[PDB]
């Protein structure tokens, strides 16, 4: 029911940056710069512009001081200047609100288009950006937990197939998904850049931003972030992990910033650039689908997510999911999951894996 | 309570091997050889003799077929032939039942003394052992999850201070422990070889064997064990982890063998060989003491452990712990844990960390 | 001076496989399967088809028994079936010899075009391929040295600018190169898939195949290959490395198969998918350009490379490079390199 | 030739610290703290006291400003205060010069004995030391190249068998050595703490200090040290490696400090604490003995080493080795090495491996 426009989709390269509204800029800076080691491209009393170790565009993360913590924009780089025009025509044909600024919404971005998309998310499309020193060989700066790239976003939306169809028309290709035997979709992952995803849809009340993910080189870099958070006595901000994902096969960690924005650290997924890249569908009851080692998924992972803003900076109203809840069908009192399909040994009924119930 | 003998203690080098009784030898072989990659020194219809990658003594693990799965012996190597005589005299003075076999209890061990120690555990002391090819540079054999050394044992016993004093008199030095502000010791770690430990006491009903631990070279090796267990669809046999320990600072994983004997994989603890090595005491309510990252300790970790045998091969009767339960005081109904001492934020009252409760 | 065809270029996805002729198939199998741990997709008495851990197409490497060890085909996957037609029209316009087999040249590949390209290299273009089990989560099979993807080829050719322009016309984008102040190009790296390269041109006598490269997940996997080669007492087959590259920033190792085909093991280069990806030019005298740690490049790495075959299976005649030699200008008797530009300390002259 | 004293040997725990005389304290600080990330226990205008990540004794390295760069002391910790007395009586009986100071020679060490040992090296034995914060869990400080422990020293000495017998009587156990088929010993490694070594003897003109070695947790930490040195454009201070050793099986790297004092970064050797630990002897012509991957050993690694000082602070005179030279027999003009014993293929005649 989101129609395919007659207008051609913009050619999207990759996820490029997020703008997050934060309430205390100094506390946020401590987290992203001092704890996580991201590199400052620009900062003032109002905003902090941050990039990963291997980035050459101006930034991967913009922290903007504001009254209500929320996602303000998730930005995708398009292939040419003309693709911004294509994005504008595309979303206008969808009847979405758009705003076009020839000199950008944030520093280091040129001609850019922001839109309130059909799922209620603030997307940005841009080509022009200020190139900065690519720090990829600055091993004099390299931290034991170095974040090397922006990898993806993850969005919470009530109707996954509706959103997926819309993203496929935009050019994103589905790589993996989670479904049940009676036709409910719980989550889908989709890419432009040849990794498992650039964005992903997680079934839930929405629009909300589930997380932004950065990559490391190696698994030990993710271990170090955990170790460093323990040393800083902020282990309570480690939400979930570390682990190996089923979907994507990446090694992962989820942590929470000072405003509870969720950040994933992620490494070593696989190549998806071929157009007949085999899709993988997982059963929602498979306890190795999210954590391959069977570790239980914390309920906050399923329930909590950041607000998103519309183009005036007001919070988007949330619409409730009516399809089945992943939490409820897997780890709730009526849930279940299995280690081996069909085997009662290693299956969990009315609780999570490993001997825990919901707190 | 356990008196210091007048007889000199044996000079103990290190933990050397454990003999575990298993119910199905083939299934147990599949676990230790095919899944974990231990190296077969000898086997027959009744026993499998296994060693780690860097070992030169005959074995680190003996699997013995029997009717009831149990620990049959935890074995420590002593410095000289004469230390076996010292051991016999020492335990005889302690009023303990002992058995001496000039040609060993298991193949590849010579003159050996087994004892029913004052905590009810079957200890063996030996010097003589058949040397085998040390595989430390056999990289043609090296597995992605290679177990390189035997590291320690961990024993469940109801009265930790009683056992701790006895082990200190035997020459083990306590490196770390867990206590509360009311005089209760929950656990202690003690060594001879200059690592955090060779054995350890965990407060609980006993005597029972909590685990046997093997080490890997690096953290990624432990990750690979998890990943392989996922691939073999036996993730339900991963009990707890992987993680970073608070006590010991080691990276760790706990898995369960076919008879539910617990095995820990462990790496990168610190040097303790100096006689005034600083002893570290953690508070039992510190939520970073067991898992540095704050991840909850599954209840089975506190409640489940292996039976131990007496010298006749009969199961030792279990004596109930009357001191406070670590489980109860941290994750139980009236339990409490903190992330930062004296901060309510990041504390847990009557449940586990990260959003979980006891199943 | 290779003219751009008016015919549209095929849309190339990536490097996909190489077909190497080997003289002793069993010896070759020992190296690629037992030492290196590649996964068998098919074998018989004449060929072995091998793939890396994360591959879903039929193979990344075909070993074919033949009388003379050589590269028989370096194969690139194209985006659609129609791109094979585009490739045929493109190379035909270039005046190249071509051969189309609607049922493929090797097993597991369908409609395929092979060509003797303008640099004398046997290129293949195909879309159709038999999908196989993607082993990316088969950690029960995973080796301590596991090879997880095919990453790139490297080609020895006498005139780098000439080849570079030809590959740019084909849609490859240069990511890094090596030049001097006099204006000589010694090497160039170029990509389609968004890594530092899918192929690369090394200045030298050619056409010859310098190496085929596979990636690992982590640096320790490369270390393990070395360690295993020591344990197998074949450390003499370790040619160069392990190291960190300057160009590409990748951790690397070069080893030699039983017919002296050079295999690179490679990991952790960077993303190049943006069309304005900044191009990095290194000076040929910078001693950190090839090995970032300043370790010397053994002369064999510059002088040795594999023969390539024409479409009849005969060895391609070789053309001598007339441009300056990177070996000669860096480690030859009149060569030099520096650690810090302009500093005699940490410089090497004739050495 | 060096007699075994009647007096009991001291019970030596491990190598504990080295005192290095350096010429420019600021440059040495930049290397050891800024490049390598060692932790400052104490510093003033004359000395920098440094320790590794997991250490609790006051320091593993003392950098002392002086006119001539050299080893001033290689220190071993002993098990009890009474073992310093035992050390003293032992070295007096050996006829060695000794000097004992109840309040130590450097800050952070108490009662200490220093000796000019029978091979001409300045050994210190102590028990008493000031405990400091053990940083083993301070992951807020942890560097990508973090040095976690002091592992060993390596000493250059002309007659290895002579030295080996002496260290053995002192309680060190030989774990590995290098010999040839003609009765010559080229190197030996020996331990107290249950690793491959606490010190080692390399055949060569001496006494000289070959290197001091620090451990990392993992192989990637050593790789990061190389990468950082490249980024700082000081790759010319990487001498050798990184590699896998044959002897010891450890992953390694050799780098040079501003006074050319050689530092090794080392990780993942094996447990040697059993008294019948099997000794491993390598042939000197085995090209996998030093670098398991057969990478060539640069001649500077065999020829260059640091001066050592006597108890008065003067440089020890160097005695020339007359036994065969490892450099000459493996990579010199008449040198030879093999990959596979008895196989001509993969052997090197009169030159180093790998072209
Ligand atoms: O398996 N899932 O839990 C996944 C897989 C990949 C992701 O990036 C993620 O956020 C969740
Ligand atoms: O730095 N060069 O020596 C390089 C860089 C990347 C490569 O894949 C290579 O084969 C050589
Ligand atoms: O094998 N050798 O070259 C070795 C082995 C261990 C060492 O610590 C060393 O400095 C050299
Ligand atoms: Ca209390
Ligand atoms: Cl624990
Ligand atoms: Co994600
Ligand atoms: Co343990
Ligand atoms: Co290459
Ligand atoms: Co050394």
């Amino acid at each position: 029911e989101i129609p395919k426009p007659v207008a051609p989709a913009p050619d999207i390269l990759r996820c490029a940056y997020a703008e997050l509204v934060v309430t205390d800029l100094a506390k946020s800076r401590n987290f992203y710069v001092d704890v996580l080691g991201l590199h400052v491209s620009y900062e003032d009393e109002n905003q902090i512009y941050l990039r990963s170790f291997e980035e050459f565009i101006h930034h991967n993360l913009v922290l903007t001081k504001g009254p209500v913590a929320a996602l303000k924009a998730m930005a995708f780089r398009v292939r040419t200047p003309e693709d911004v025009d294509k994005a504008e025509a595309y979303y206008q044909e969808l009847g979405c609100r758009t705003e076009r600024r020839k000199d950008g919404f944030v520093k280091g971005i040129g001609d850019a288009l922001r839109v309130e998309d059909p799922l209620g998310f603030p997307y940005e499309f841009f080509f022009e950006t200020t190139h900065v020193e690519r720090l990829h060989m600055r091993y004099d700066l390299y931290s034991a937990g170095e974040l090397v790239r922006l990898d993806h976003f993850n969005q919470v939306t009530p109707d996954v197939p509706r959103g997926r169809k819309y993203l496929e028309d935009l050019g994103f290709r589905v790589t993996e998904d989670i479904q049940d035997d009676e036709g409910t979709t719980y989550a889908a992952w989709m890419h432009r850049k040849g990794t498992v995803h650039d964005t992903a849809l997680t079934g839930g009340n929405g629009p909300r931003l589930h997380h932004v993910a950065f990559s490391t080189h190696e698994k030990h870099n993710i271990i170090q972030i955990c170790d460093k958070m323990g040393a800083l006595r902020i282990s309570d901000r480690i939400e979930r992990g570390p682990g190996r994902h089923g979907v994507s096969n990446a090694f992962y960690l989820y942590i929470l910033d000072p405003d509870n924005h969720r950040i994933e650290i992620y490494t070593q997924d696989y190549y998806t650039g071929d157009p007949d890249n085999p899709t993988i569908t997982w059963n929602v009851h498979d306890n190795q689908r999210r954590d391959w080692w069977g570790n239980p998924v914390v309920p906050s992972w399923y329930t909590e997510a950041s607000k998103v803003l519309d183009l005036d900076g007001n919070v988007q109203e949330i619409i409730e999911r009516t399809d089945d809840s992943e939490l409820e069908v897997t780890i709730g009192a009526d849930g279940f999951s299995f280690t081996r399909a069909g085997d009662e040994d290693g299956s969990y009924h009315g609780q999570a894996s490993k001997g825990f119930k919901l707190g």
